[PDB]
């Protein structure tokens, strides 16, 4: 009842789970995965998310769930809006109800990728429905005293570095997109959402990490670890439903000035196995 965690049970949950169980008193929500001393929630069941909320009286949101398979949203586009974008309507609403601060989590995938390094008041402009579903979400938590971060590329169990080191650790080839972006590790992340809260920010912010290359990514994964199969650059990735943004890196120039840790460093070690 000090921190309410949505997407608990992934990548940026479970480290937000670590992280704030030191000070911070937790309520865990999972749907799919359970966790250990989680509550089990649908986000998409409004009246039982609405009474959950008030019932347990979070003082703090972070709402970290969302279908995050951008092929699966470019095809199932009822079920992204819903999650990604219906949800965060009603966590509002309920967080209203107690005046709870709410923290939403949100992606470089709102913008175009023409540009890169995209500021917090640069214009978002979707090019798939996973960043137009979230995009919405972000609309609905636009709020006087609510803070929306923007992040990228997060990694942990999974994201590309992972799909990088499983597939040449078998030999197999990796197919990287030519284009940018800005990675941060879920525990890096994590970090940074742990000293904004105890600041209270509201707005938009950008947390993420360096600009890269999908390829030297991948190939510094490789270097790394020595492994055999190899990386190739694709224009277009096939298999790919969804277009991707080219280069979709932000600019966390305001973030790095007001937080103390180096949350933008290229975090390999952040990667599970
Ligand atoms: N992953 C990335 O590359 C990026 C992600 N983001 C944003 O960061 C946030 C965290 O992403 P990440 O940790 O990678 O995502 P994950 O895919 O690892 O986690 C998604 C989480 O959302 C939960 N969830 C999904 N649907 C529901 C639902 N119907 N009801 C309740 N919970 C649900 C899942 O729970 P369960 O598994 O238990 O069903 C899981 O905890 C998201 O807001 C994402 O959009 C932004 C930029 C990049």
């Amino acid at each position: 009842m000090r921190t309410l965690i949505t997407g608990a049970s992934g990548q940026l949950g479970i480290e937000l789970s670590r992280l704030l169980s030191e000070r911070h008193e937790v309520i865990k929500v999972y749907n799919s995965s359970e966790i250990q001393g989680g509550y089990k929630l649908d986000l998409t069941d409004f009246p039982r998310l609405e009474d959950f909320i008030i019932k347990k009286r979070p003082d703090v949101i972070i709402n970290a769930a969302a279908m995050t398979d951008v092929d699966k949203c470019e095809i199932e586009k009822e079920k992204a809006y819903k999650i990604n974008a219906e949800a965060v309507r009603h966590i509002v609403r309920a967080g209203k109800v107690i005046d709870s601060y709410i923290v939403h989590i949100s992606t470089d995938y709102v913008f175009d990728g023409e540009k890169g390094n995209y500021k917090e008041e640069d214009i978002p402009n979707p090019i798939n429905y996973y960043g137009l579903s979230k995009l919405l979400g972000e609309t609905f938590a636009l709020q006087d005293d609510s803070l929306i971060i923007r992040t990228s590329g997060i990694f942990r169990n999974k994201g590309f570095p992972i799909y990088v080191y499983k597939t040449l650790k078998e030999g197999k080839t990796v197919f990287a997109f030519k284009g940018y972006y800005s990675p941060i590790s879920a525990r890096k992340l994590a970090s940074a959402i742990l000293e904004l809260l105890e600041l209270r920010k509201t707005g938009i912010i950008h947390v993420a990490g360096e600009r890269i290359s999908r390829f030297e990514l991948a190939l510094k994964i490789k270097e790394k670890f020595n492994l055999p199969g190899e990386v190739k650059e694709v224009d277009e990735v096939r298999g790919w439903i969804a277009k991707r943004p080219y280069d979709s890196s932000l600019d966390s120039s305001r973030a790095r000035k007001i937080l103390s840790t180096d949350f933008y460093t290229l975090d390999l070690d952040g990667m599970v196995v």
